[PDB]
């Protein structure tokens, strides 16, 4: 797909421009939680598995 | 200052969508260039862009649902 | 369709803060060319005026 | 990582292009992409940023 990795690292929601959600395609096995920094515009994946992802998302709605 | 730019939503849909029939879908928290949350859904079926009403209740399940 | 541009810059772009840009011709709902400049910093967008010269330059100098 | 995977050869009408975009070379993606958003069907289009049409096409659709 197009994580090259999968990141374990922690981010914090306020550094968070775009949070993207790309569930298992035909041509792709798996979920893949890109996101995508403001500074520089870092892009990086998130592991499914972690936690804080189970609510990062309800983070970002405010 | 002011934004010189407008968001990427010109409408917003109440309308829920069913998780599997999702493509894609991506959270854009508020910004000084777009002052409010935008979900954008991007669905299998004719590549289309349907935002979603982060206010719907539905807006809320959908991301869950998608992992 | 609408035009996204609520304005257009005559600041020069830092070509190289340049993450991507957009050219969106002219269409029906937005009869004329958008040329948006998204950088790096904060990913924050600033339209760039298409009559201006400084994208004959800017946009050559980006490929 | 990077958004094209394999740049198009083909000429592309200078005006049946819906929208167009320029990503030079980042720390993501060691390439200057350039996306072309078709208007019927509304296809996407990774272009050859070398093709000397490229160079001018950019130009024409400003």
């Amino acid at each position: 797909c197009t994580c090259i990795s999968i990141s374990n690292q922690p981010v914090n929601p306020r550094s968070l421009e775009k949070l993207e959600i790309i569930p298992a395609s035909q041509f792709c096995p798996r979920v893949e939680i890109i996101a995508t920094m403001k500074k520089k515009g870092e892009k990086r994946c998130l592991n499914p598995e972690s936690k804080a992802i189970k609510n990062l998302l309800k983070a970002v709605s405010k």
